[PDB]
């Protein structure tokens, strides 16, 4: 019926092997710090990890992170993926150094590494994704539009099995990076520390005086006088009463937010994968910093 995607550990690799891929991505983050005006590639790696995981359809088990399908042209040239090709190019040299890691395993660890090296919470991660054939590549159109409202978001997230708490926890990833006109028809960052992982997104959403305006791509965005932005989907988080009390909780307690995000991000990343009972437990990688590097 629904595909079954069983996780299979890369033959003969253990924890230490994966700690090494992580340490390489980390060292590389540290080093190419000039990208996107000095934001670094942190934010674009997190976004690449969400986008390869977000094509998942809980109905027939297609899409999701398992197959590393982003490596194929169809997925790669998905208009909603515009701009991701920068996270790809960044990880290529790494893949060439550790050729035994599957794609989906690399693309997902990149997201975890970014968060943790950007001072986020530790995200437990699992190995085992296996590259599948070019024909298992999901058609374009499964990632969410940004010009919509809270019911649109609730609905969309439901296909990925995420509830309210998970959607608001994931969304605060919007503290990182920024929109770029050329990629999405949106322009501007969400906050000021856009390369440190904090609950900043929620404080802005609650504390700024936002104005609705149209941008040069002729799309509407919410503009703050501090120079921040909020897409319609972000904005929708304070329109809905269920979402807004959760926003508040997070504006109010960065810990809580970190715990909730950790859990939701892992789930997002393991959606669609069956892990045998004998599969190793999830790894918690040390940062560069905890390793003294
Ligand atoms: C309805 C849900 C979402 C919508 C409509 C949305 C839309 C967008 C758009 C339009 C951009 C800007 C692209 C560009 O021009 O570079 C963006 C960037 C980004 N997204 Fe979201 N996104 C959503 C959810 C997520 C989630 C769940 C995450 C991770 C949990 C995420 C992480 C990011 C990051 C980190 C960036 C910044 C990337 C950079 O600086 O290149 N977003 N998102």
């Amino acid at each position: 019926t629904p595909l079954v995607h069983v996780a299979s550990v890369e033959k003969g690799r253990s924890y230490e092997d994966f700690q090494k891929v992580y340490n390489a991505i980390a060292l590389k983050l540290r080093e190419d710090d000039e990208y996107d005006n000095y934001i670094g590639y942190g934010p674009v790696l997190v976004r690449l990890a969400w986008h390869i995981s977000g094509t998942w359809d809980k109905h027939d088990n297609t899409g999701g992170s398992y197959g590393g399908t982003y490596r194929f042209k169809k997925e790669f040239n998905d208009p909603s993926n515009a701009g991701l090709q920068n996270g790809f190019k960044f990880l290529e040299p790494i893949h060439k150094e550790f050729p035994w890691i599957s794609s989906g395993d690399l693309f997902s660890l990149g997201g975890v590494t970014a968060v943790q090296e950007m001072q986020g919470p530790k995200i437990p991660w699992r190995c085992g994704r296996v590259d599948t054939p070019e024909d298992t590549t999901p058609d374009n159109g499964r990632l969410p539009d940004a010009d919509k409202d809270a019911g649109y978001v609730r609905t969309f997230f439901q296909r990925l099995n995420m509830n309210d708490r998970e959607v608001v926890a994931l969304m605060g990833a919007h503290a990182l990076g920024k929109t770029h006109l050329k990629n999405s028809g949106y322009e501007g960052p969400w906050g000021a520390a856009n390369n440190v992982f904090t609950n900043e997104f929620y404080l802005n959403l609650l504390n700024e005086d936002w104005k609705l305006e149209k941008n040069d791509a002729n799309n509407e965005q919410w503009d703050s006088k501090s120079g921040y932005i909020m897409l319609p989907t972000d904005y929708s988080l304070i329109q809905d009463p269920k979402y807004l009390s959760i926003v508040k909780e997070y504006a109010n307690d960065q810990d809580k937010f970190f715990k909730d995000f950790s859990k939701a991000f892992e789930k997002l990343l393991e959606n669609g994968i069956t892990f045998p009972k004998d599969a190793p437990s999830p790894f918690i990688f040390k940062t560069l910093e905890e390793q003294g590097l």
